[PDB]
């Protein structure tokens, strides 16, 4: 699906 | 399905 | 926080 | 918090 | 918290 | 705390 | 607490 | 305390 | 915090 | 199903 | 089933 | 089932 | 059936 | 299903 | 914070 | 923050 | 899917 | 999908 990866 | 990974 | 909305 | 919402 | 809410 | 829901 | 409420 | 609902 | 959002 | 993991 | 796993 | 595990 | 454990 | 990790 | 939106 | 639309 | 991902 | 990367 979507990806968001907030580090 | 859809990724939110939060760091 | 981070948002992540998916329709 | 974080939000995901997935429709 | 955090929130995920799946439809 | 923490949410998650399921429909 | 924590929530999870599965419909 | 913890909150689990099974519908 | 950051916004994605995917329609 | 859905997962939600809160650390 | 759907899983939330809160540590 | 479901699961929620609280530690 | 459906799990919840509370440590 | 979809995936939220909360570090 | 930043910002992507996907129609 | 940066901006990108996506229609 | 779109991707975000924020350092 | 689109890419937005920010570092």
């Amino acid at each position: 699906g979507n990806n968001q990866q907030n580090y």
